[PDB]
């Protein structure tokens, strides 16, 4: 008897981690689960061709923002009995809680897997050349401009690339997730939708969301960011990063344990910025700190010939001792409140900033018609930036823009 999983590329060898963290559940209950990898850029046209087609594995990972319109699609087993086996509502973190269903439906359809939240990395060597104290630089909004100024007229130089750093890298290219642009709406007192008693509409074109937007891409207009980084997706900016070639970028809590890591297993342990390497939450906006929360659960098809086993495996990866292990695997933080106080995490330095800075954690609402929303927002932004990269971002075009992506994403939520 066979289980057939999904996975994303959690970890630097991620069909082997997952083999190694599923090995003990495969001897007790002697079961082989089978595991395929599928890119992110992939992953959402394959998990709803599996939903729409009746065709696909036991159990998928489903990122935290997708929960919900799978779930609508009718194509997920209830799992209120793991979640209940797990501990319940108390076992989780509310923001954690709200991913394992669609907003208002009456059963959970996802299992908590692992948490992400987003911060900066910065190299301790170049802001220490440039004279940036990171407490100043990550405090607020003006002081994170001061220090990309400081650290623009720096005189540090790479010792390995023997060339200056950039001050920040950000992806302007694949434009995948609003996940970079929405600690800025946030700050700034906006948001990316809106609920007026039950209809939920876009708050993108709203002056505190556009407040945000224009705050941050025009960073990169300022020359922060280099013109060459606006051509790169996220994978090409951690590349960058880890080869030298910027300050600081945003990502999540996977890259401390990257940097652990030999070159030869994917890693980047022998590089300058991994011996160099700080973490500092997102700056306070005029209106409040806050940073992208998520990570991924795993669902069960309806369609599965195995729900019994499948949901002994989902409560076996939910549990404490695989929360531990599979974070540890991949440098994510358990979904499982109480596995956060494992002190393998709790006494990482660079991870602790991370689990500090989930006090300011903010999740999106788990709509059914989010995938459509989030694609509609970042092929808006997408066109954004190519202004940035042109120098003609003006506050009056950015508002055109999201208009037009607020009437695109209105149309969808009206359905
Ligand atoms: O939007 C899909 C999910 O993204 C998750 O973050 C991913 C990101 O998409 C990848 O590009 C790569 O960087 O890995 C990240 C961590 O898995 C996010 O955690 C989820 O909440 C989203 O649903
Ligand atoms: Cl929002």
């Amino acid at each position: 008897k066979t289980l057939e999983v999904w996975i994303m590329p959690n970890s630097p060898q991620p069909a082997e981690d997952f083999k190694a963290l599923v090995a003990p559940f495969e001897k007790a209950h002697g079961v082989e689960v089978k595991v395929t990898v599928l890119d992110w850029g992939v992953a959402w046209t394959k998990i709803t061709t599996a939903a729409t087609s009746g065709v696909g594995p036991d159990l998928t990972q489903l990122g935290t923002t997708w929960v919900g319109a799978i779930s609508a699609m009718g194509v997920l087993e209830p799992v209120d009995d793991v979640l209940e086996a797990l501990g319940g509502e108390k076992a989780y973190l509310p923001a954690v809680w709200r991913t394992t269903r669609l907003e208002g439906a009456r059963q959970a359809t996802a299992v908590p897997w692992f948490s992400e939240l987003r911060a900066f990395y910065y190299r301790t060597d170049a802001l220490k050349a440039a004279g940036v104290n990171p407490a100043e630089m990550f405090a607020s909004w003006q002081g994170f401009e001061a220090g990309l100024a400081r650290l623009k007229a720096s005189s540090f130089r790479d010792p390995e690339t023997k060339a200056p750093l950039a001050p920040l890298c950000t992806p302007g290219r694949t434009p995948r997730t609003l996940h970079n642009a929405a600690p800025w709406i946030w700050g700034a007192g906006g948001e990316i939708v809106r609920q007026a008693g039950g209809r939920w509409q876009s708050a993108l074109n709203s002056p505190e969301s556009l407040e945000g937007l224009y705050f941050f891409l025009s960073l990169a207009q300022k020359g922060y960011v280099p013109a060459e980084s606006l051509e790169k997706n996220t994978a090409q900016i951690e590349a960058d990063f880890q080869a030298g070639k910027c300050a600081v970028f945003a990502s999540g809590p996977w890259m401390i344990q990257r940097a652990q890591v030999p070159e030869a297993k994917g890693g980047f342990a022998e590089r300058t910025a991994a011996k160099n390497l700080g973490v500092a939450p997102y700056p306070a906006g005029p209106k409040g700190r806050y940073t992208f929360f998520g990570g991924s659960n795993l669902a069960l098809f309806n369609f599965s010939k195995n729900k019994p086993l499948a949901k002994e495996l989902l409560k076996y990866l939910g549990g404490p001792e695989a929360q531990v292990r599979y974070a540890q695997m991949t440098g994510m933080l358990p979904a499982l409140r109480s596995a956060w106080s494992d002190p393998s995490f709790q006494q990482n330095p660079l991870l602790r900033t991370f689990i500090q800075a989930a006090q300011f954690g903010r999740t999106y609402p788990s709509l059914a018609g989010w995938g459509g929303v989030e694609n509609l927002a970042v092929q808006h932004l997408g066109m954004a930036w190519d202004l940035v990269a042109q120098g003609r971002l003006t506050r009056e075009a950015l508002k055109d823009l999201m208009d037009k992506a607020s009437a695109a994403i209105n149309q969808a939520l009206r359905h």
